[PDB]
């Protein structure tokens, strides 16, 4: 548990940083499909939910599993959205990893 | 939808403000059971999740229903925790209302 | 103080909701200049700082004045950015009001 | 700049995680002076401001210097508050480091 918890914390933290950074930088400066309504919203949503999951686990919440389950779903969708664009390889990777760790946390409940 | 969406937004916003305010003020200044580990964490968790739900709906996320479902669960638990303490009547009320609106949003998915 | 504090809280809360909503909806769906790098970042930054100011005041922080001073600066810049675009009248208005209340809070320190 | 920016980002991220974790865990489970109104508020305020600074820099905001200046002030105060309690050595350390990097960012403006 000590290991899994810390592994999901770092994953959510990494994915949150990556989604926010790329959306507010790479995507905004590339325009076109990178700034399409559904994609950008998802990008920000993903950063938001990951940050929430991170905070719940940092605070020792007993509701982390539930929050993580939702986070995994949003991460998977964000990863698929990023598959369409280029230079977004780093985002696809982090969103898949985070989703996997979050699913493991959700399976605890 | 226009009405329900706005109703749940105001409910989450109100409950988020109330939970944060009371936890960081009333509860901290009362000590005793008001600052018990499980209660305070829940209080902050509830404020966090409500703020997340609020942000998802404000941003027009298609994942609001899912997030709201989790928010309703945390709100119900926070409401029960506040039933134990005194001067917490306002928190019980707002947590119940928010949970109800969030359940309505979750039922959309 | 009781009045001023509550007035700045509602102003920050209103401006935060407005900036997030319009950026993630109106601006993203309008494209063009509405999604220009500097403008959108500012929009999100403004929503972020207002949310932080709101949280500091809700929590009874003694550092609210300082945070509010920074919030006023960002709100003024966001208001000017929105003056360029159309349909953004509501954002200009809320950013100016919030900036004024925040300046009043900052003047307390 | 590339180095300094990344150094302050990791510092704020580390300090934010540490303040939230310790406040919601160690301090809440220790009670006594660890849960004193002013100390806990500061702890949460510090986590909040650091998270805001982190987000501003991640998003490439031109207002990071200003936000960081405020963050450094709150970090210094939180570090002094933690000097009073025991087992809080890790928090004192991270709050001092973050404050130093934030001061460097603020000096850019």
């Amino acid at each position: 548990t000590d290991q899994n918890l810390q592994a999901c914390i770092d994953a959510c933290n990494h994915c949150y940083r990556t989604c926010l950074r790329m959306a507010m930088n790479h995507c905004l400066e590339a325009g076109g499909k990178h700034v399409e309504a559904d994609h950008l919203r998802l990008m920000m949503n993903c950063a938001e939910i990951c940050q929430t999951s991170l905070n719940f686990m940092l605070s020792g919440s007993r509701f982390s599993p539930k929050v993580c389950g939702v986070c995994a779903e949003i991460c998977d969708a964000c990863a698929k959205s990023c598959e369409q664009l280029d230079g977004m390889e780093e985002c696809v990777q982090t969103c898949r990893q985070c989703a996997e760790h979050c699913r493991k946390m959700a399976a605890l409940e």
